[PDB]
């Protein structure tokens, strides 16, 4: 019945990639709890699932998490960069299909994607788990080429749509109408990040969503820990193991103030950095003076920045024209999205510009005046492509948030359309993280849970309160 399927770089590594994740284990108490409630019920109990979520030690307790609860599985990195290749091993070893390794090609990056998806002849996943919404996007754009197959000549100069379109034509020519066949079998897919959350809103509100989806991102206990604390740790590891720049007395440009730049910056300046920060939006600019740091245009700062961090997930952030201007060895990265927030593509067509590799994911861009930038993986997710991504402890929170998004979006009855979990939910993922830290809660008597209207157990909040 069941077959062994992977493709990953060097299955010699599984051992150290499973000792890593037996202590990730012991840092993630909510998979763990997991576990514990659903491990013998099994939920999801023979549910195929299809993951595209960076192939991390912390994701590979994710993927055992999903398994030990049912799950019939199939995964593959959402990033070309991110995999922890003896991670990615150790899953493998355990006989789960995965399809990742770090320094895949575009054309590799979409292969492993299908793989993940197609489960055999005309069948596909019934859940997805999906950060950034790639998978997502091959299944509806190829449901999509089934009605309008002129979409698949359509890449607009873009390559990597270009390489969608090669694997959809392929795809249907040899499983015609492979998407119309799988899509209504989809129950739905939960979403890890803020860009792909921002597809889902776009889809729906277009009507061309084709099953239900979770905004697991904007879960408090994701959105307001990993986004923040997540990159408070893991932006600092990126720089270290890329660069080993002191951070002290630098001035770092944070472009960007929403979850992922607000922990950024604090990062920094922990270390002693002179931060600036960019933003569009006056609001979160306010929060930034009000949080001690400067807040300029990325053209204040060229004649003087040492390092620049996008956290938008907006696009041309860094300009070819403001690399020209910068200070030499300036170093460049990014953390938000995909790798247009830094004009890369700019810097390797500009004839007058040589590329010198220093070190895998650090590259050095010399302009014809003899000044240089310092560009970190590309200029795609410095944290995972220049390091391990954030640690075991938060990425607990925000995938025990998957985890019961998976199970709900099995067992609730949901129309097409973007949802959050109940807060009793993600107040709950707050308190199966809480023991692990010694914190002790205070308890509501009845008389003060009647003063401030609540439930004694919650939920405490009104369903708009930010935090
Ligand atoms: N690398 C990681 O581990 C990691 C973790 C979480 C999220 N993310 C990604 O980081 C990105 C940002 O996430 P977020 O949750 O902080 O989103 P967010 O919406 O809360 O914040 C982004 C901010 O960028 C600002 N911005 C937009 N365009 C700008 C421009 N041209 N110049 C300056 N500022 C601009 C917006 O005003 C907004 O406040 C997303 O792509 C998200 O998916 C990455
Ligand atoms: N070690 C990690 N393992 C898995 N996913 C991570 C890790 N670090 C950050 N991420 C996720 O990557 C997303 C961006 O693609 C973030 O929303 C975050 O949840």
């Amino acid at each position: 019945t069941t077959t062994i399927e992977y493709q990953v770089k060097d299955m010699s590594l599984a051992s150290l990639g499973r000792k890593r994740i037996e202590m990730a284990e012991k840092e993630m108490p909510g998979l763990m709890a997991c576990r514990a409630k659903y491990g013998e019920e099994k939920p999801l109990n023979g549910v195929r699932i299809t993951g595209s979520l960076h192939m991390t030690v912390e994701t590979a307790v994710l993927i055992e998490t999903l398994k030990a609860i049912g799950g019939n599985i199939r995964w593959c990195s959402c990033n070309i960069f991110s995999t922890q290749d003896d991670a990615a091993a150790a899953i493998a070893a355990a006989n789960t299909p995965v399809f990742a390794w770090k320094g895949e090609t575009l054309v590799e990056y979409w292969e492993c994607t299908w793989k993940a998806i197609r489960f055999g002849p005309y069948q596909g996943p019934q859940l997805i788990v999906d950060d950034g919404g790639d998978a997502t996007l091959l299944i509806h754009r190829g449901f999509q080429a089934e009605k309008e197959p002129s979409i698949l000549d359509e890449d607009g100069g873009v390559e990597e749509l270009r390489i969608v379109n090669n694997l959809l034509k392929r795809i249907l020519k040899e499983e015609p109408g492979f998407f119309s066949k799988i899509v209504p079998d989809i129950k739905g897919v939960s979403e890890e990040t803020t860009t792909g959350v921002h597809r889902l809103y776009a889809m729906q509100k277009q009507g061309t969503l084709l099953f239900p989806a979770i905004n697991v991102n904007d879960s408090v206990t994701k959105s307001k820990f990993d986004n923040i604390y997540g990159c408070r740790h893991s932006l600092l590891d990126g720089l270290n193991r890329a660069t080993d720049v002191m951070l002290a007395g630098k001035e770092c440009v944070i472009c960007g103030f929403g979850d992922v730049g607000k922990g950024c910056a604090e990062a920094l300046k922990g270390q002693g950095a002179r931060v600036i920060v960019t933003e569009i939006d006056p609001i979160n600019a306010l929060q930034a003076c009000m949080a001690g740091y400067t807040v300029k245009t990325v053209e204040d700062c060229l004649a003087t920045a040492d390092i620049y961090v996008t956290a938008t997930g907006n696009k041309d952030i860094i300009t070819l024209d403001h690399m020209k201007k910068m200070k030499d060895m300036a170093i460049i990265c990014n953390i938000g999205h995909f790798d247009n927030e830094i004009d890369v593509l700019g810097l390797k067509t500009c004839e007058g510009v040589k590329e010198i590799n220093i070190k895998p994911q650090v590259d050095q861009f010399l302009f014809p005046d003899g000044h240089s930038i310092i560009l970190l993986a590309q200029g795609r997710l410095v944290n995972l492509g220049c390091a391990t991504g954030h640690p075991a402890f938060v990425m607990s929170a925000s995938f025990t948030n998957q985890t019961l998004a998976q199970i709900s979006l099995w067992k609730d009855k949901y129309e097409i359309g973007v949802y959050t979990l109940p807060k009793v939910l993600d107040e709950e993922v707050a308190r199966l993280h809480l023991e692990k830290l010694g914190a002790k809660l205070t308890k509501l008597t009845t008389s003060q849970a009647d003063y401030i209207g609540v439930n004694a157990n919650g939920p405490y909040k009104a369903d708009h309160y930010r935090y």
